[PDB]
């Protein structure tokens, strides 16, 4: 067992599951249903764009993701889903991720063994 680092964190590393395998995944910009906007730092960037300009104002979206209604109802992660193109530059919910620590890292290791 570990502490705040298996709380999703602002730029932790993350997991995020799919089904066959789940991919690494890097925390960026963060949303919160109680306004049902994002916020973001500048302390890396996506891969997809350079940076994530500032302490970005939670602002209505839409400029490059969206996400679904499946997600929406708990905290969501733009993430850099890492070994795929940066296209990939998604979010995802809790539903499917969790931040970087060794309980995800034994299901990985776990994982990339059936791969």
């Amino acid at each position: 067992m570990v502490d705040l680092e298996q709380e999703f964190a602002l730029g932790g590393r993350c997991l995020a599951f799919h089904g066959p395998l789940m991919y690494e995944a890097k925390i960026l910009k963060i949303w919160d249903p109680s306004s049902k906007m994002y916020t973001s730092i500048p302390n890396d960037k996506p891969g997809g764009s350079s940076q994530a300009t500032k302490e970005i104002k939670p602002q209505k979206l839409g400029e490059d993701e969206s996400i679904p209604e499946e997600i929406i109802n708990g905290k969501c992660f733009f993430i850099h889903y890492q070994g795929w193109k940066s296209s990939w530059d998604e979010w995802v919910g809790y539903d499917r991720i969790r931040a970087y620590n060794e309980e995800n890292i034994a299901m990985k290791k776990r994982l990339a063994n059936l791969e």
